[PDB]
């Protein structure tokens, strides 16, 4: 009926200009990444209120995504400002200070030369060069060139393999988290996440500070892949980072490790979000490669709650363009097939039963809606991963879930009262869906909500009505 | 299955008048008594209908009463020696007139057997054993020839299979029966002879005329009725295969696949089915069924019916609670064995249909205890039962005569509640009832299938899981 | 014509001038010889005068010779001189009761082995303690007999439907074929006609799915033989030319044999073929075909005449001799041969060949071939 | 999957003319040489198929070759400084006239630009990357306003979407080509900007005229070609997925699904499909491709694609093999990991397609090492290849020609054999040649697919599973 997939956009030194965050989300923008691995805390303050303005403007919900850097490992500077590191030639990666020499430059990663031992591989630039350590000499990391070419300040440093010591959460990740917390962010991003066991440092401080959001890991590591699994059901999303998968992964095993995972959220009944390489090319073009259109539409029939702009919205000179051309696509693929990749867990749990019965019923009906009442979001959650073509509406008393359901397939949310009885809660839709152009009295709907309000046995309850067939 | 779930009918007459012997029925597993209105007195009925309600009433068991009319009595008439032999090839005349009987002559019932006979039609006497063909009418007199010999005596049913029979479907004789048992207080009616889906209607004029409808079951007697069958069981609101009756007028062949179709329709439709006689007619004189009659029943059972009769087995026979207590014994030993019952074909496609199986899936899917429906006139529960559904089905009413109507729908057991004032205390109430029965207790889960806000114009629309007093402090 | 088989009982009633033709005519299948009864002699008349009738007519007759059964071993001292006896003679298959134990079967084909000739094995199912074995038996005996009449002795009655109906599908799932007996007609040893009960009784082990049913008495000892054996034929034809199907069959086939038979059931139906023609060399092709009910007419080609005499009890199955066939595609033109010689078809008509690999290959049953009448003829 | 299933399909220029290149080529895995009309001499194309040929009978491995036609050149002339500049918001005249290039005025090679442009019509040069609108056509200059800026060079290709091109899908040029090719001995021939499914008759006319015929490819190039998808794949034997020209013509989020369209419509009708251009580019200039090539590669294969296609990659570049061991590594990877592909809608009605279809199942619930198909023209193995089974799929033919135009078919290894005299000696050959390769042995079980009697009326009507050498001695 409408787009679906949900886009993300990153904020930053593009969009600072007038009412630019109010056209963003008026040419479809549903979360706004904000990453701190840029900017001071004063640009994000502005940025962040610029959203909720436009937000509340617009009528649209926005949700607000605090992107932690992780592990800052790139090189330093070099007094020349770039140089030439050619195959076969041996340089000396230091953890102190130095000045930037061709044999000589310092790295970020102040536990490289701890973490490094003889035989571990050292890329850098998106892995355009490479490198092998022959030994640790002291601070220096003493590598050979294994693959040659140009090098120069703050280049990215990626090292697959090798025993990183560093953890999920830096000193300064946790200043930024905490930050964001207070601002009112709705949900955390870590990156460098390679075990379920490290969104248990992002849970200290938000239990520190007395507040928790959703946390989506960023798959960027061989090890995150390894666990899988394990990640998706200890963080509450995770977001595909293909072009830092395939920096450290075999090239071909990529686009099915992107398919795997998102496949493995959709059973899990968590969002999954497509980042990198989307559209680059119109960081500096008005419009797209045809090889980056076919990606992103692949994207989408993967299965993908959301897909992510980055540069071509945070420093690109199309962001707009940028934005309505991703959801251009978006629609396309939509409007095409509904189909998309089957679920083969079936469900066994009252509420799993419940949800899966709820879509039958309504398509099987023809209904124009399918209204789910939700405290946090899990039921709503549960019913977007089906890829039902019926919209998907969510009503909650919790502001907050609104923002956060931004993220989620095909779900509007609705926020409404705590309900007092059963039969209020079919009043209550009524009203709330009459206030909508988009619905009429006689229109089907199907609901899913709570025995009696509040109760023990969570969602349990399916209920199909006509709008306004008991008025007179 | 934990209990029996296919319902028995019994008929009522000379063998259950001597001392709590209707009670003694019930407590078998009586689930309706039929009242037949071709024997009785007005008085003898009056006795047994209250003896039913307060056997009802004291066990605690739903036990539907059932008016059986009687429709075209077409049979033979008296002869002067009480028996006579026609033999192949022989002349003999059938006779509207009066008269005294004979070999050559004798009277029958049906006063317009002379207009309607047509040379051709076949005459066939006593459940079908002897067969004439009529040659000509003569006045009075219809003239046969046998075809099939055998003995006759005085008043054996006479049956007119392909003939153009114009007696209606309701005799004055059926009015006043009829008439007498709406005010009675009968939870259903049977018609006999039904030919045509328009024949209900003449039932429905006397109901609306006394004011007071209850349940009509089409008897499938005939075999016009099968060639409507669908529009017949779309009209009426409940069938009666009569096998018996079937078997003379169509090929004996056919019978079976005719009860079957029968059954499937039924269901497919929500309407109750009862599959009666050539069940356990031996069991009148013997304290055990034939080995034949025994898998007759179990493929009744088996074919899918709502319910099973008994006929002369308990109004005439010396065996009553034998015969009651063998057809549940069959009746369960088929159910414990499968589940499996036919499938059914019809797709639901309105929001009711659509309800109904959605929630028979997720009870089943979920384990429940038990399957709940809120039902002002049977219908949401009717279409649980057509399922066949291993869930109890525990249906939830109002209205207290739906409880007894409800008695002849399979696996259904009925509670009589007050009106609802709000959806969420329809939910207490479920667990106030179920409690006091000491087979559910806190914990329990059961699937609830029921109406939007109490009263709602969209009728049965909610499905709801809970376990009994979950919310409860 | 008819699908469903009957098996008559000879004895003092079919010893008459040329009766037992008139039963074959009338619709004999398999005639059974009932060793509790008569002399070695009038058995030995009767089994001649079956296989002149079965010439003559051109009908195939199989011949069951019925061992009276007999704490006891499953072979008394007496059945092992029977069996022996009919072995020689030459009958087609042997009838066990009071069979017990799937080990019963060994004990006959001890006997079997040591006289150098093997024919089929059918157990009756007359105790409780074959019921309580059921599965295990149907696997180790050829075919299986419904006793109804003796279940009910010693079973609930009520349970004994049941019974029947679960030991016809076991029976089918395994390709085996089964036959119901007892208490069919028994009005009729002493009436023209039966009682309308009967033959709905009758109607029903046809629709429960049963390859064969038998007489006992009705022909043996009966004053209505004929009009027993044309009564069951005019029952089992109206049962039939009412009914589409029989009981499905859940059996998942898994080898090779039996997930060839499903296909050609297929590949049949699904292109509307007339007709499902079998070669078979032990008749095991045919009998796995025959159990499924197909409404295709099934057509057996055997070079053994033993075959045609065995192939006579199971369901919907027409057997005809043919010579032993030197190549595949030899095969070929014999079916269109000999399909021709029925007349029965016409020019476009498909049928369905199953078939052997090679001839005599090592695989058996291993070939689909669809064609149609005529097609390779210029 | 037991070896790479998907074809590789490679095109063969400079880049492989050095010492034993086309076998480096053919070893790492090219299944079709394409040979590309738009560059080289027919001497260039004799030597290359020679190549080829020697590399098939030398490797063992069959090695289609395929003849591209190029189709209506329409193009930029030459300009006189070599290059310009057209800047938004300037006029420029294209003009079918013979003239030298500059800014203001150059000639196109299509001569009828000026009769077949209107006032209105896009022109859109090289790749797209500028865009132009024609204001009025003033004798034979075509005088255009540039919408999109950019540089312009000698022979830059030009698309003209929307216009009403009036070319012929064969130039006369096109016919040169065509003829020498179909004499050379190429096995099969695509076809260039081809509008609708009429287009195959234009190169059926020279194929029978010369008196061969070979498969011919329609490569889906236009926005016209995908309006005619299905009616265009009926009339050619095949079809090219060309998703670079595509993107020029159509909206860009169209393309994706395009190809996805036209590869499922392809396999419906048993059609190869090949996807062509933008696979590899990268790696003309790259040992290494970009992660959006691997994956877009990867989608293809998922699609359900016959072959792939190299270009540049393998025709001009400086990593030839490393572009075809890459194409390999991951049609393998895709592969390796789900033998699921979209399912087909296309129910088999008819006896040779119920019995493919049978055969499938037969093999696959048997679990069988190979599914073999005999075949005259390839017709029976494209029916089980588009199915995508994960059984091996022999194809076994008389005619040597077919297994090179099997080449380019999914999942299809071709056996040349003689001609069989009997079905027991076919038998007897599948076993002869299966045995010859280590990868099968005596006790491995195959299904057969075959011909009745040999050369019989009814084509494919045979299904023989056996076990190899099970009567052997």
């Amino acid at each position: 009926m409408t787009r679906r997939g949900k886009i993300v956009c990153t904020l930053g030194p593009a969009t600072q200009r007038d009412d630019l965050v109010r056209a963003l989300v008026e040419a479809g923008m549903d979360v706004a990444r904000m990453n701190f691995s840029h900017g001071d805390y004063d640009d994000h303050k502005v940025a962040y209120e610029r959203v909720r303005v436009a937000s509340d403007a617009t009528g649209r919900a926005v949700g607000v995504l605090a992107d932690l850097q992780g592990p800052k490992i790139r090189l330093g500077r070099f007094a020349s400002g770039a140089t030439h590191w050619a195959e076969g030639e041996t340089v000396r990666i230091t953890v102190g200070a130095c000045e930037g020499s061709h044999d000589r430059v310092s790295t970020t990663y102040k536990r490289l030369a701890q973490d490094a031992v003889a035989g571990d591989r050292v890329l850098v630039d998106d892995g355009k060069v490479a490198l092998v350590v022959d030994a640790v000499e002291g601070d220096d990391v003493v590598c050979t060139v294994v693959e040659g070419g140009p090098v120069s300040d703050n280049k990215g440093i990626s090292l697959p393999g090798m025993n990183v010591t560093a953890p999920a959460l830096s000193e300064k990740d946790i200043e930024d988290l905490t930050f964001a917390l207070n601002l009112g962010v709705d949900m955390v991003a870590l990156s460098f996440v390679r075990s379920p066991a490290d969104v248990e440092l992002v849970h200290e401080v938000m239990d520190r500070i007395g507040r928790r959001v959703p946390v989506i890991a960023k798959l960027e590591k061989p090890e995150a892949i390894d666990n899988l699994e394990a990640i998706v059901l200890a963080f509450d999303a995770v977001m595909v980072a293909r072009g830092d998968l395939g920096v450290e992964l075999p090239l071909e095993e990529v686009p099915l490790v992107q398919k795997r995972a998102i496949q493995m959220a959709r059973e899990n009944a968590k969002p999954v979000i497509v980042a990198t390489q989307m559209l680059d090319s119109m960081i500096e073009n008005s419009r797209p490669t045809r090889a980056e259109a076919s990606d992103v539409a692949n994207a989408v029939l993967d299965g993908a709650d959301a897909l992510m702009l980055s540069g071509e919205t945070s420093v690109g000179k199309y962001p707009l363009a940028a934005v309505r051309t991703m959801s251009r696509i978006i629609c396309a693929v939509e409007e095409n097939s509904t189909a998309a990749p089957p679920l083969t867990h079936i469900p066994r749990t009252k509420r799993g039963v419940i949800s899966y019965a709820a879509r039958d019923i309504g398509e099987r009906l023809d209904a124009k809606a399918l209204v789910a009442f939700t405290q946090s979001g899990d039921t709503v959650r549960r019913l977007a991963r089906l890829h039902t073509p019926l919209p998907l509406l969510a009503f909650t008393a919790w502001p907050e879930v609104r923002s956060q359901l931004a993220m989620t397939w095909g779900t509007e949310t609705f926020i409404v009262p705590k309900m007092q009885s059963t039969d209020g809660m079919i009043r209550q839709v009524d009203k709330s869906l009459l206030e909508l152009a988009r619905y009429k009295r006689g229109d089907l709907v199907v609901i899913v909500a709570g025995a009696p309000p509040g109760t023990v046995g969570s969602t349990n309850l399916i209920h199909v009505h006509r709008i306004g067939e008991d008025d007179v």
